[PDB]
């Protein structure tokens, strides 16, 4: 029963999942004085050419997107990663205004969206062997800014009153989410967790520098999405977004 009020929020989660109190907590703040450039980062490979999508749906959290992972088919490799990582699925977190709704912060500022696509290391055979592997994961992070609108996001606003309420879902054939990347592939990375329960410590983090602009009308579509079941009280999904954890003992390096 966690979730993001008061009663069930990010402060509640150690009770169930102590590991909320961990080394490698995410998300973090970016602090562009400590996160440092590292000429022997290699440019980020992007092959989402072959990306078969097959669901959206609202999980009573946030709303994401579930792809076709049977074969190297939608893949991050290069940048701080070793081997093929396979997109299982991508979501967003967002604010209940525009000034905040990302969970990484860049020298503490908030952005309106926070878009992550979740993938997991081919060496550990499926999703689930590989979540309890300390680099079971890569986590793309891209911001969200409003200003113009995203054609390739259209398709996805254009749906959401179809899974306004938990436990919603509709077919989402043909989804190309390349139309979901900025220009530019510099990153942060740093090593972390699920910034949800269960909050394991599998993740290399991949946050890209530049944000991708959305409209207003766009970002006003995420908010009016449910936390609540259908015939549940009312509860409107924003503020879905857990705040920055301490570094701690890590690093975070700069590709730029
Ligand atoms: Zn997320």
């Amino acid at each position: 029963h966690w979730g993001y009020g008061k009663h069930n929020g990010p402060e509640h989660w150690h009770k169930d999942f102590p590991i909320a109190k961990g080394e490698r907590q995410s998300p973090v703040d970016i602090d562009t004085h400590t996160a440092k450039y590292d000429p022997s980062l290699k440019p980020l490979s992007v092959s989402y050419d072959q990306a078969t999508s097959l669901r959206i749906l609202n999980n009573g959290h946030a709303f994401g997107v579930r792809f076709d992972d049977s074969q190297d088919k939608a893949v991050l490799k290069g940048g701080p990663l070793d081997g093929t990582y396979r997109l299982c699925q991508f979501h967003f977190h967002w604010g209940s205004l525009d000034g905040q709704g990302s969970e990484h912060t860049v020298d503490k500022k908030k952005y309106a969206a926070e878009l992550h696509l979740v993938h997991w290391n081919t060496k550990y055979g499926d999703f689930g062997k590989a979540v309890q592997q300390p680099d079971g994961l890569a986590v793309l992070g891209i911001f969200l800014k409003v200003g113009s609108a995203k054609p390739g996001l259209q398709k996805v606003v254009d749906v959401l009153d179809s899974i306004k309420t938990k436990g919603k879902s509709a077919d989402f054939t043909n989804f190309d989410p390349r139309g979901l990347l900025p220009e530019s592939l510099d990153y942060w990375t740093y090593p972390g967790s699920l910034t949800t329960p269960p909050l394991l410590e599998c993740v290399t983090w991949i946050v890209l520098k530049e944000p991708i602009s959305v409209s207003s009308e766009q970002v006003l579509k995420f908010r009016k999405l449910n936390f609540n079941g259908e015939g549940e009280p009312e509860e409107l999904m924003v503020d879905n977004w857990r705040p920055a954890q301490p570094l701690k003992n890590r690093q975070i390096k700069a590709s730029f």
